[PDB]
């Protein structure tokens, strides 16, 4: 089973990660291109009630939270898509571990929220398809304040500290993970950051970004353990060449 | 329903009874106004390889009742941009009459003599069924026919083999042909945005790519496209084209600033 760090090589357990056009890249935003098509995401639905519960699970890879049906979300009109899901990607004690870095700098971690184009029936069928999946993306940068919407995740992580373990979690506002702007984000086409590491993927990375506190952060990145006994950490991968493509800006 | 597969243009079946797409809210053509249009500086020129066909094996020229099609063989690779492949299918055309133009978009409300079309299946996708209602499954590359003095080498091609097909159903084996000499010159100045298949099932998320610049024909080439083949029934093939549909909040993209 792939991992980070080592064996086996990413491209032995899917040639599609030594694709041309991968993701996790760098941000210019001074070499991004300002797009005025790109209008404000919409995400309704994401205001869950307490029940029914949703399932918290540490794979060995992130801390991932099962979404239900009913999340849907557009990036454009007549573009919809619905949530199935979102995880973490984070550093350790020193080290920021965001995927995407913007100028050079990587943040301490980034939040995932994968979602399945309307038009397909499952994620096998989407996989490898242009805009089969879409991304969003967002920055969890150090503040002096805790951050409430993330609490209800972070403290959940110590149930589930063992490889494999999971826990049914209360219902909540998954949209107030997210930034305060949903108007202002960079976009470009790329793939999947772990195998399968599909093409195809719609990647929107919001501008602004969400504070956790000091101590949050610690806790997002000490606490579950990973393959191998040791503490699952680092959980990113190294950003990818461009390549060509030029990423889209939604503001000037 | 029975004959799910027939429609025409003019009348009866109601196209959203042959298939519900065909009353989406996203749907194609539509009139471009490029004042309103978007500059998108990531829009690159379009890339085709593999369009100029040697004189064998020969290709299909079809008069479908709908229009005449060319069958394109496998080999004519598009890129809309780095990453994002696709293969020719087929070409066709839409056209007026005497005195009347026929092109399916149009631009800031004039609508042009005809319009030729070239449909292409993403590389992601195997067979066009599982490319429809799939965002990007399909793109069509999309150029106008204006009257010029000069007759067009390129479109007699096609046009001097109407007469052998004027009858809906009737097809004929032609020489290969430079299938991108039909286009126009310039392959980084284009309108791009998504929408639909223009005719029944009209399925959505087909990405459109409108050429700026144009190609010419003569008066007597147009003649002789309007006036040579039959529809379904009785009726002359001609104003084979869809009424513009709204934008509906779609913003179109411009290549050129
Ligand atoms: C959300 O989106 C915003 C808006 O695009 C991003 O903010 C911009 O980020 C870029 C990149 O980080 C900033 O660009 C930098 O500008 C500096 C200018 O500062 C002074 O220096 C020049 C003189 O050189 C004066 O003209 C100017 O008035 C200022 O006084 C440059 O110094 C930087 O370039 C230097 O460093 C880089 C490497 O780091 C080298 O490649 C260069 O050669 C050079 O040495 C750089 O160009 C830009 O200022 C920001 N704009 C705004 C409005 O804030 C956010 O980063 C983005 N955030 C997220 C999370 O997505
Ligand atoms: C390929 O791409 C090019 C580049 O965009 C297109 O060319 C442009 O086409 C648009 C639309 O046809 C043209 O826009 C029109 O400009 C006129 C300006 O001309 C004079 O009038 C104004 C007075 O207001 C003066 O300031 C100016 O200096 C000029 O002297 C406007 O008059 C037009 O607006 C009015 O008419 C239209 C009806 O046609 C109404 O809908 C409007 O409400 C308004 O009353 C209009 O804005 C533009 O000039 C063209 N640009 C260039 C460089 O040629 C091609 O059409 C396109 N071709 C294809 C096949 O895609
Ligand atoms: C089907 C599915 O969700 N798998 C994913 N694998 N990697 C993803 S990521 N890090 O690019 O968001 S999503
Ligand atoms: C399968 C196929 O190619 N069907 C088409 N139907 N309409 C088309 S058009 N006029 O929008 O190019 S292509
Ligand atoms: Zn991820
Ligand atoms: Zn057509």
């Amino acid at each position: 089973h792939w991992r980070y760090g080592g064996d086996p090589p990413w491209p032995r357990v899917s040639p599609a990660c030594a694709g041309r056009f991968q993701s996790p890249v760098d941000i210019r935003p001074q070499l991004a291109a300002f797009s005025p098509a790109l209008r404000p995401l919409e995400l309704l639905g994401f205001q869950l009630p307490p029940l029914p519960e949703l399932r918290l699970r540490n794979n060995g890879h992130s801390v991932q939270l099962t979404l239900p049906p009913g999340l849907e979300m557009a990036l454009g009109p007549g573009r919809e898509y619905r949530a199935l899901q979102l995880h973490l990607h984070w550093g350790a004690a020193g080290r920021p571990g965001s995927e995407h870095t913007v100028e050079g700098h990587r943040f301490p971690a980034e939040i995932h929220v994968v979602h399945l184009s309307t038009a397909f029936a499952r994620v096998d069928e989407a996989l490898g398809r242009p805009g089969g999946l879409a991304v969003l993306a967002a920055f969890l940068e150090e503040g002096p304040e805790e951050n409430s919407a993330y609490e209800q995740l972070l403290s959940r992580l110590e149930e589930i500290a063992e490889e494999g373990s999971e826990t049914q979690v209360p219902g909540l506002d998954i949209s107030a993970l997210l930034p305060s702007d949903f108007s202002r984000y960079f976009q470009y086409e790329g793939s999947l950051t772990t195998p399968p590491c599909a093409q195809g993927v719609i990647w929107t990375v919001f501008n602004q970004t969400v504070m956790l506190s000091a101590k949050q952060l610690h806790t997002l990145s000490d606490t579950l353990w990973g393959p191998g006994d040791s503490r699952l950490q680092l959980n990113f991968r190294a950003t990818q060449p461009l390549n060509g493509r030029v990423i889209e800006a939604s503001f000037p």
